[PDB]
């Protein structure tokens, strides 16, 4: 698959000056990372997302952005987003997709800019489409390293959409730890680089759609989400006292179906951890 290269001129236009202010207010901005800006576009009569990287070395920011173009030449799937286009220029770095309707699932959980919660039917299906995304991506050999709730963006019809591939390794060790805290193995922590690490993070990504909680809330008991496995196993919490309220269409077998699958990815021993396709196959078996 081949890329277009845009002007950053020519993707200043598209975005209206990469206007700051909100969607709602009227801008052009609709969030932001880790690293740079999500901006809304439009070009070839097709509404686009465009990020902003913001400058954690730019020397060091180049290769992620370099990582990301050659994952994206790779990898190409139904549960994967789709890279358009990118912005080398003159130390202004721009990448190109198509537009998400709905956004992220961190989002989507917290019902971000009054957007209706997600019911237990369609939290089911997003994950068993970010599985089908993790499947692709290990069965491509390559390990993503930042699995988490706003890496995985949703389509008009919920279809999950696994996006940030600026740290992904191919198919070990490393000095440079990098992903997301609230969501690493305890191996990955230690500088492992290992497939069995996704699934971990994956585990975490589980438990946000069984609650609706964030990964890590320092004014919390427990801060990390991930600690509420250990409440449950010393019967201190149920699995009933943390599921989403903010549901209607949740029976209590599925739910605790779906906590089975968090909970086995979120072994401390990455060896007695399912692979991604041991996880598929328990989440369609949960949809029966
Ligand atoms: C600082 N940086 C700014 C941006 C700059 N730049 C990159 C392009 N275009 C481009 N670059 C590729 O190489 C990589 C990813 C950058 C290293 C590339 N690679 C593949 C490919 C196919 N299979 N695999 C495994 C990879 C396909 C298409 C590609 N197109 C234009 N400017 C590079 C330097
Ligand atoms: C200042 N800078 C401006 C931009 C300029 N620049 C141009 C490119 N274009 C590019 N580069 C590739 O390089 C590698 C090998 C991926 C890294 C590449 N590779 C493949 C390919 C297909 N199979 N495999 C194994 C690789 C296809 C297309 C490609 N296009 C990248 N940077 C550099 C200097
Ligand atoms: C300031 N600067 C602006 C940008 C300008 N510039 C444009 C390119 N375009 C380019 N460069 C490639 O490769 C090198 C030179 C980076 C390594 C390259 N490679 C492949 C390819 C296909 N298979 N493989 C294995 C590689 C395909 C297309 C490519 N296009 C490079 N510099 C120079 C001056
Ligand atoms: C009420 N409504 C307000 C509007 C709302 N909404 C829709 C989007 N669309 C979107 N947003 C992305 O980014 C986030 C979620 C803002 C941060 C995004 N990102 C990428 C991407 C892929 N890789 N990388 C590195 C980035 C591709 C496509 C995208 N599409 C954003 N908000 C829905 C609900």
């Amino acid at each position: 698959t081949r890329f277009h290269s845009f002007s950053f001129y020519e993707l200043k236009n598209v975005t209206n000056n990469f206007d700051e202010r909100p969607i709602s207010v009227g801008g052009n901005k609709m969030g932001e990372g880790g690293f740079g800006v999500v901006y809304k576009g439009y070009v070839n009569n097709t509404t686009v997302a465009v990020k902003k990287l913001a400058a954690i070395t730019t020397e060091e920011l180049k290769q992620q952005f370099d990582q990301e173009i050659k994952v994206m030449a790779k990898c190409q799937h139904e549960n994967l987003v789709e890279l358009l286009g990118f912005s080398s220029d003159g130390d202004d770095l721009c990448l190109v997709y198509v537009y998400m309707p709905n956004g992220s699932l961190l989002d989507r959980l917290s019902c971000l800019d009054g957007t209706p919660p997600l019911s237990w039917h369609m939290r089911c299906k997003i994950a068993q489409g970010a599985a089908n995304g993790i499947n692709f991506l290990h069965e491509n050999h390559h390990i993503h390293r930042d699995i988490k709730s706003a890496n995985i963006l949703l389509d008009e019809a919920f279809t999950a959409k696994i996006s940030d591939f600026g740290l992904a390794r191919a198919s070990v060790m490393t000095s440079r730890i990098v992903g997301t805290t609230a969501y690493m193995a305890p191996e990955a922590l230690r500088g492992e680089i290992t497939p069995k690490s996704d699934i971990y993070s994956f585990g975490v990504v589980l438990l946000e759609i069984i609650t609706g909680l964030p990964a890590v809330d320092e004014h919390r008991e427990p801060q990390l989400l991930l600690d509420i496995k250990e409440e449950i196993e010393d019967e201190e919490k149920t699995i009933e006292d943390y599921i989403d309220k903010k549901m209607n269409d949740a029976d209590s077998t599925s739910v605790e179906a779906m906590y089975s699958v968090a909970s086995q990815c979120l072994h401390e021993k990455k060896n007695k951890r399912p692979d991604i396709k041991k996880v598929q196959q328990l989440l369609q078996e949960m949809t029966a």
